[PDB]
């Protein structure tokens, strides 16, 4: 199992010091949503100079025009792109066809999805790489939420994918265990005081 | 009923020099969501800058971090916020949360829903101004495809609402029949060769 770090921050100055004391720690650097909305994508191009063998995740979680923005985001240095599960078939295909003309890869967001087992099998058909079976912030916020939501669509979706969710050291072995592909940090990272020892703490926990 | 043009072009260059062609044409500017991916917030700024008199749109299709997205979207010069009718409960209160500290207002685009007459009643009881009634480009693109759907959808859940998917100077009748409140007109007037005939022709339209 490979870790990323989501960092959905606002500022490429902020994203570049972040990515600098984990990066050694990490397998895919994420630049979050908000960061991308906030920067634009020479925040991607930025990531990727400074780290040019680290595989770079641009959460675009694009919902129109798949192919459009796959691409631009490819070209700017992305090495995957987030599509979201609830866009069309169509978009979702496009953003694929993008990632096969780069020899990149889609990844499909399956946040807010109900039915994110089926739909999991439904993406993986139209090519994408892995789905990440994703709790957004708001949703972690409610009470009662629970990780194990998601871990269970996981292993019922046998696709490749990944957990976001408000991960911590305490539940990488769950996601581990569950199959996942990827642990997605965020919060545990950028909202730690050493963001490098959580970074090296979370690594530590895999097997 | 009023005119918006959804600016989809991907550099604030262009952006600006179409505003400045249609601007005395519309009411509302929008910042198409690959524009704002591409160059950042301060594509928003700018056009707010160059257009105080004009209401500004930023489409940012908000799934996750409603308050976050909202907030610094406003911070940026936008009144008007999108946030997805397919993203949760909790983050479409988020954004109007942001809205009504910051005097302004969440539009929830309707995009790729199924059943758009009843989610616009849902999230017009969130607080939403306004519901688009959207078709996009990818789904514009599928032979078949009718604007008729959206008109209905609007009709039917009687809440504020605007169209956007494929409006032309043929259609505005149609629309603004519907009960539309803005119509939005995107590749009809900036592909147009001459975009400032196109947005004048498509008010001539409007009664
Ligand atoms: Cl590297
Ligand atoms: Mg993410
Ligand atoms: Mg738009």
């Amino acid at each position: 199992m490979k870790l990323q770090v989501a960092i959905d921050l606002l500022s490429t100055e902020a994203a570049l010091e972040l990515a600098g004391k984990v990066a050694e720690y990490v397998d895919i650097i994420e630049l979050g949503t908000p960061l991308i909305k906030a920067e634009g994508l020479s925040v991607i191009t930025a990531v990727k100079k400074a780290h040019p063998d680290k595989i770079v995740f641009a959460d675009m979680k694009t919902m129109d025009a798949g192919e459009l923005e796959a691409d631009i985001a490819f070209k700017a240095g992305a090495d995957l792109v987030t599509v979201l599960g609830s866009a069309d078939d169509s978009t979702i295909a496009g953003a694929v066809k993008a990632a096969q003309a780069h020899n990149k890869g889609v990844v499909v967001d399956l946040i807010g999805i109900e039915d994110k087992a089926t739909r999991a099998q439904e993406v993986r058909a139209l090519g994408a790489k892995f789905v990440e079976m994703h709790a957004g912030l708001d949703e972690q916020a409610k009470p009662g939420f629970d990780l194990n939501g998601l871990l269970a669509a996981g292993e019922k979706a046998r696709v490749p994918f990944s957990v976001a969710g408000g991960v911590k050291v305490a539940t990488i072995p769950a996601v581990q265990k569950a199959g996942a592909e990827v642990a997605v940090a965020g919060g545990a990272i950028y909202g730690a005081a050493d963001p490098a020892a959580a970074a090296k703490e979370l690594r530590a926990a895999i097997a």
